[PDB]
């Protein structure tokens, strides 16, 4: 099987590979708002074969932990990520996902979420597709997998995967297919399937929710007493398909 990229996070270093992995930065949205004033690698380390991403509160200030790949991947590929949460955190918002590189403004270039967790459904994860066709100017939910295992322990290791081709996206958990999002071969102007127009990166983060500009976010209310939380990523792999 053809390995286009792999990181086992087992390099003789205390931070993830500095050529591949960049620290996440502040932006006025739910997942990014608490990268503000995160000092370098304070919430991000490599240790005992894991990337360890921490979310915590530091003298009044919520701080996220996350990195994104500077490298990205074409179509005809499958991304596999092994990860667990150390615990459930109320208001915690950990994610394993992909953004297009150099695409028009979100959500026009698309977005793929291999894993998200929120306190509102604590014994499940979400696998989600975003496009301008789905979301338009006003939508943020995307299309998510409704038959998601309802009886599932996020604090154990799982392998989250998406296979991306011109035909479709196929999601997996622990090597079992969960759902697919098909190319409908519509007018290019509808932007229904942008997933081969730009390379997609890898994003790994443990973010905190609560209010954004006075509106409650999907991950809901932050319970300070539950903090800190960590996501441990054992490995990331991108395979070239047949
Ligand atoms: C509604 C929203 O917050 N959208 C931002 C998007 O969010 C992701 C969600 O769509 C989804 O729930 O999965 C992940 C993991 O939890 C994120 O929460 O993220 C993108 C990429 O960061 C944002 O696009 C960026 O917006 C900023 C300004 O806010 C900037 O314009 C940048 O150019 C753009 O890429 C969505 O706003
Ligand atoms: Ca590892
Ligand atoms: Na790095
Ligand atoms: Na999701």
């Amino acid at each position: 099987e053809n390995i286009l990229f792999v990181d086992d996070f087992d390099a003789k270093c205390i931070v993830p590979d500095t050529a591949i992995w960049k620290l996440c930065t502040y932006a006025n949205n739910a997942w990014s708002q608490y990268f503000r004033g995160v000092d370098g690698y304070e919430n991000v380390k490599v240790e005992e074969g894991y990337l360890k991403l921490r979310a915590c509160k530091d003298n009044g200030t919520y701080k996220n932990g996350g990195v994104f790949s500077k490298i990205g991947f074409p179509c005809g590929t499958r991304l596999e990520v092994k990860a667990r949460l150390t615990k459930l955190v109320r208001g915690g918002f950990p994610a394993i996902w992909q953004m297009p590189i150099g695409a028009p403004e979100w959500p026009r270039g698309g977005q793929i979420d291999l894993m998200e967790w929120v306190q509102g459904s604590p014994k499940q994860i979400f696998q989600t597709v975003h496009t301008f066709y789905i979301n338009g100017e006003n939508g943020s939910a995307g299309v998510t997998n409704k038959e998601a295992d309802k009886n599932f322990d996020v604090t154990k290791d799982h392998v989250y995967a998406v296979q991306r081709t011109e035909k479709e996206l196929i999601f997996y958990v622990d090597g079992k297919e969960t759902w697919k999002y098909e190319n409908q071969h519509l007018d290019k102007e509808k932007l229904q399937y942008p997933f081969c127009e730009y390379p997609f990166n890898i994003i790994l983060n443990f973010s905190l929710g609560g209010e954004l500009n006075g509106m409650m976010t999907w991950p809901g209310e932050i319970h300070d007493e539950d903090l800190p939380g960590e996501m441990w990523v054992d490995w990331v792999r991108v395979v070239l398909l047949d």
